[PDB]
């Protein structure tokens, strides 16, 4: 369907992010058959949303908890709200929510990075308190978008396994609200902006709508209104403009209008004036050689899980600022929009990517019982509904991201296995369907190291290059001197075999702090800094090479194993955000470039 | 040949271990073409022996280094040794090493862990000034005690690759001695101590001299003669006696001497009078059953590697006191001397373990794909001359130990992959050749855990079964419950096929020193106690159960990979010898059973 972030003017909200809720567990899944939202969840207790459920509680048997768990809390329905449309909105529900309204089932939602909504009108009476249940599920199998299987044991439980590295929280993680339509109502809008070598130009308006005329404007930084357009279906403005750059990300402000005889509508879509498209080796954002910087990061911090948050959200962007990060990928999942808006607002450079990681049974590491599907793309295992969970993932990110000028690029997958067989089948139509919901943007799949150039049948279906490396550290462990080499033959090999433009979307080791070694050798600071000293000075002898990502940015929380200390350390800082000495490394050269700009293969 | 360990009676040592010694890297491998013996040693630097050579430097290229190094070192042979017999000895230096007096060669040993000696008078003059280099060589093969295979790259740069997890330290790690007898000698002695139901026993002796005639006395404690001995190489004592005993090993004294018509010699022997014996599911001393506790240890610390040192020594002694610890493994290889002496004196039961881990290819880290002989008993990777070299390996360690009282059984190998057909075929003659070269101590070889109850094919072969278990860490990662059923099945299923007495050899967790956790995960401090916690309440349940000696003493530094943060965390200490919390609920568990005796199965 259409979703629209909501801004406040003919429209209002009553967050219920107003944090505790009531909150239980479901150990018997006897729930819904006991009809629990019909009053008050007994045996509860006060969760905060947004945050994730595991950790806010400090016990194990919640943490690792797999199933559903009910959230429920009460609010009045504003009394200014009228005859008017309400409207009932979560950003994420992580893994699968059903709501009820007092009784009435008003929503489902399958998918745990995006948003939902309802019309509640019917069901609820403004100046009155309703009640909110909702019923959350954290299972995922083969259809889902991470896949994953549970194991139920012979004793009644659940446990889940899945395939990717990072912890599975789950819980409500985002915002809820409440809030207000008219019934003459923009519903659905889309922008294009057209560059043409730096002087002038063009953007287009489709907008889809309530019953109603639009009124199109464009207006300044100032509020000057120095484009207009007319009519509810399309336009193009072509005004001699100022640009969306990345050192200072100018916007503009498109005020949507839609009328009745009774009512009207009034929306403001902030827009960014830039093109973005590949020519040969080269990244172009306004028709400039790009050079990306910066990493790829998580939603995890102490306490909340994934859930979302201001202060972390203020200051991780003001390290990220400090240390020369021009750019970020959502690794593994769409993130919380407001990271989108600072970026546009910042001009702050996206790889946005679909929750489809795990895609791989290669990935790996097991002294343990096997089974594992044999097959990856079988009806047992990646299969039909699959392929169609999967598109779906992907409408909702497009449906949701095209209009922040702030994503430059789709990705499709992290590190799927492409040795097996279906692997381009699965893949070929995705990668079409990806561009028939928005042709702006360039698509990548991103690479996992065992599919390397000569063995992964997948790379030319998709824009822009896109990989993963861990030379030094999963194998030639700890060797600097061949791990440059084969680093660079495997680069140079990508290079000829498909002549596209190359990012490393992941280069990163494990490094605990205060871990100090004259040997400088693995899990060491210095360590780290050698070896990210190195993958550096092999992109400067690479003129593919445009952009660069370290894996983590901080620390951040994974499933329990014999490979983790804690977690994933491969974080530049740890969970708390001190800076391990790699910090200072990346500070340099990420500030000692011009900005956007590859070195002169040295410095 | 021969080995006493060297005291100073009619005899004496001046000591050389003074440790300041030339030394120097051999890097294009001139060392034996140039006769480096002959003359000084050029471009050499000072080091200290004994120690490893790889940590006193603090660099990474002589840390890693494979190839020949060199210790050069003059001494002055005191004048009073004027009609003597001058023995140069070395107690260990590992792998091997080969040694000159002044351009002649006068040794040469393979084994990394046992004394050598040579009968050198007529290469030396008493008084004079002498210089002695030895060639030190740290590589490993498939006829190496342990096995192992340097890789060569294309440049000709060999690189040590190996199958256990310790770091190979190399270098002349103990100390190396001048001492001196007469021309008649005692040079082997062997003690047996008998006894019955306690009140009173005899101990054979069997004495091989250099030219003399035999004679023999049993001083007491307090030195009063209990009883005595004519004739060479055979006699039997008999006594009423203080026995030795774990908690605190009461010591005679043997007393020997040879004597010619001129010349004169005596040795004192310390001798515990003690038996061991498996009886069924029992271990017994001294006729009653025994309970072991306490760990494998290394042979590591900071800056010395396994080089031998006296505080360390009475340091960790003063903490496995505390803690409550009955015994230990010489894990991996043979101990210092020294550490047997301590034992001896101090009651502490030991087992005695070879060299000899590494015989399996299936502990592999993960995905460097190569490459490794695919058959483990194959005349490509462990074969006839390895099993000779193996045997060597058994009968220089008894040779040594075969007089220390605390010395309760001999491990022949630590983790051998038994599933390979052959893996039976290599064992049982060395079962054999064992048990004929000491018939007073049971015998066995330590199993790993994939060769399990079902699998394994040579514990019939050995006395007592020792098992290397990690249910909970290196498989149901994490999961106790699991993980606990897992162990109980096991450890009955091994009970009911052989009936023999269960020691769990190695069981426990990496635990990183002040990582705490509220949700008791893999390597935080409170998952070490509850998972040591688990175990224990298994053992106790579990009737052949007759010992445990948890994994790691202290932290010691491993080879670089994945799954070893800077080294094996298993330690209870850290390597610096801080107590982890684990520490305080071994102290509590071993201070408060009766001392040598399996608990009640409560608490
Ligand atoms: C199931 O969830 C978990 C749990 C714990 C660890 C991981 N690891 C992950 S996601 N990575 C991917 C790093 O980008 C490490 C990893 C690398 C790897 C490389 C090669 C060349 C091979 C052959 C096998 C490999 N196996 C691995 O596991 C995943
Ligand atoms: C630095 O030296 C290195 C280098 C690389 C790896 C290691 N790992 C080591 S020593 N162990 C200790 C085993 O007692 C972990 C281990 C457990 C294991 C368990 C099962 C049940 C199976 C089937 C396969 C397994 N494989 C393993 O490796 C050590």
């Amino acid at each position: 369907s259409h979703m629209l972030r909501p801004v406040e003017t003919p429209t209002r909200e009553i967050k219920k992010l107003d944090g505790l809720w009531a909150f239980s567990l479901d150990r018997e899944n006897c729930g819904i058959d006991q009809r629990w939202w019909e009053s008050a969840l007994q045996e509860s207790r006060a969760i905060a949303v947004p945050g994730s459920f595991n950790d806010q509680f400090a016990d194990a048997d919640i943490r690792n908890y797999a199933g559903n768990v009910w959230y429920q809390r009460e609010v009045f329905i504003p009394k200014g709200w009228a005859g008017q449309r309400i409207v009932l909105r979560f950003d994420a529900v992580t893994h699968y929510g059903k709501v009820w309204v007092n009784n009435q089932e008003v929503m489902e939602h399958q998918g745990g990075y995006t948003p939902f909504e309802a019309d509640v009108t019917p069901y609820v009476i403004a100046g009155k308190s309703v009640r909110i249940t909702v019923c959350v599920n954290n299972e995922l199998n083969w259809q889902t978008i991470p896949p994953g299987m549970v194991i139920t044991d012979e004793n009644g439980k659940k446990k889940q396994s899945y395939f990717h590295d990072f912890f599975n929280y789950a819980g409500i993680h985002r915002s809820v609200m409440l809030y207000t339509t008219p019934n003459t109502w923009v519903d659905d809008i889309t922008v294009v902006t057209h560059v043409a070598q730096d002087c002038n130009h063009a953007s287009v308006d489709w907008q889809v709508v309530a019953n109603g005329d639009v009124s199109v404007e464009l207006r300044d930084a100032d509020q000057q209104v120095v484009a207009t357009g007319q009519g509810t279906s399309g336009t193009l403005q072509v005004v001699n403009p100022h640009l969306w750059q990345p050192g200072e990300g100018y916007l503009y402000e498109l005020c949507v209008t839609a009328k009745s005889q009774t009512e009207c509508d009034i929306y403001p879509l902030r827009v960014g004036i830039r093109s973005v498209a590949v020519k040969g080796e080269q990244f172009l954002i306004n028709h400039k050689p790009f050079y990306f910087t910066g990493f790829g990061r998580h939603e995890d911090a102490d306490l909340r899980g994934k859930g979302f948050d201001n202060v972390l959200m203020v200051h991780d962007h003001a390290l990220m600022d400090w240390i020369g990060a021009n750019s970020y990928r959502t690794s593994h999942y769409p993130y919380a929009e407001e990271m989108l808006d600072w970026a546009d607002e910042h001009g702050i450079v996206v790889i946005d990517e679909t929750a489809a990681v795990g895609f791989n049974l290669s990935l790996g590491i097991g002294f343990e019982a096997g089974n594992k599907p044999k097959e990856l793309y079988s009806e047992e295992a990646v299969n039909g509904e699959t392929q169609q969970a999967h598109l779906q993932a992907i409408k909702e990110l497009i449906a949701r991201d095209k209009n922040h000028p702030s994503v430059v690029m789709w990705s499709i997958a992290n590190e799927p296995d492409t040795r097996p067989q279906g692997a381009r089948e699965y893949f070929a139509p995705l990668a079409e369907a990806t561009r028939k919901l928005d042709p702006t943007r360039p698509i990548t799949c991103v690479n996992v190291m065992f599919c390397d150039a000569h063995t992964d049948t997948i790379s030319d279906l998709f824009d822009v290059l896109c990989l993963n490396r861990y030379y030094g550290w999963y194998v030639q462990s700890g060797d600097l001197e061949t791990a440059e080499k084969v680093l660079e033959k495997e680069l140079l090999a990508w290079q000829e075999k498909l002549h596209q433009p190359i990012i490393i979307t992941e280069y990163g080791v494990d490094t605990l702090a205060g871990l100090h070694s004259m040997y400088t050798d693995m899990w060491s600071e210095e360590y780290q800094c050698a070896w990210l000293d190195m993958y550096h000075r092999v992109f400067d002898r690479v003129s593919a090479v445009v952009g660069e990502q370290v894996w983590n940015f901080a620390d951040f929380a994974t499933s329990q194993g014999i490979l983790r200390v804690g977690g994933n350390k491969k974080g530049i800082f740890t969970r708390d955000r001190k800076p391990k000495s790699a910090a200072f490394l990346l500070q340099k050269r990420w500030t000692g470039m011009n900005f956007g700009e590859k070195p002169q293969q040295g410095g």
